[PDB]
């Protein structure tokens, strides 16, 4: 897992993107779907959107945005003990919305390249090792709850 100086790297760097988390949501959302257009077929909502200049006028998109980085920073602030707030998510996403795991690492390197765009100083090696580490653990329990639905 990781050490407590790693999941303060963490909890450290998610502080200054609980300053912004719709414009940090909303980047998430682009640069997943724009490197991988595959995944925004899993989006109903997000249909009549074609271009990222779309994308970036959507407020919709925005707004889904901070639900998913809401949810994501609930998880990390328990570090390695989360399984309450992974499970109806694992739970939603395998029988609702039928995301593979694959898709989670594709969020997952959407996220990373995001911080380190908003945040070149700030998440450096270290930290970002670290975040790569709690995102890992993440998708390693999202898919772990996967096989026991
Ligand atoms: C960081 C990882 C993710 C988090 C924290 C997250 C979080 C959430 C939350 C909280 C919801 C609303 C409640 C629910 O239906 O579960 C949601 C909905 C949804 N999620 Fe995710 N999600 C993640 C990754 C993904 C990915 C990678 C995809 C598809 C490629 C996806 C597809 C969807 C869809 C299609 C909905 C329903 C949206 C709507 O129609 O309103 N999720 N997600």
């Amino acid at each position: 897992g990781l050490s407590d100086g790693e999941w303060q790297l963490v909890l450290n760097v998610w502080g200054k993107v609980e300053a912004d988390i719709p414009g940090h949501g909303q980047e998430v959302l682009i640069r997943l779907f724009k490197g991988h257009p595959e995944t925004l077929e899993k989006f109903d909502r997000f249909k009549h959107l074609k271009s990222e200049d779309e994308m970036k006028a959507s407020e919709d998109l925005k707004k889904h945005g901070a639900t998913v980085l809401t949810a994501l920073g609930g998880i990390l602030k328990k570090k390695g003990h989360h399984e309450a707030e992974i499970k109806p998510l694992a739970q939603s996403h395998a029988t609702k919305h039928k995301i593979p795991v694959k898709y989670l690492e594709f969020i997952s390197e959407a996220i990373i390249q995001v911080l380190q765009s908003k945040h070149p100083g700030d998440f450096g090696a270290d930290a970002q090792g670290a975040m790569n580490k709690a995102l890992e653990l993440f998708r390693k329990d999202m898919a772990s709850n996967y096989k026991e639905l």
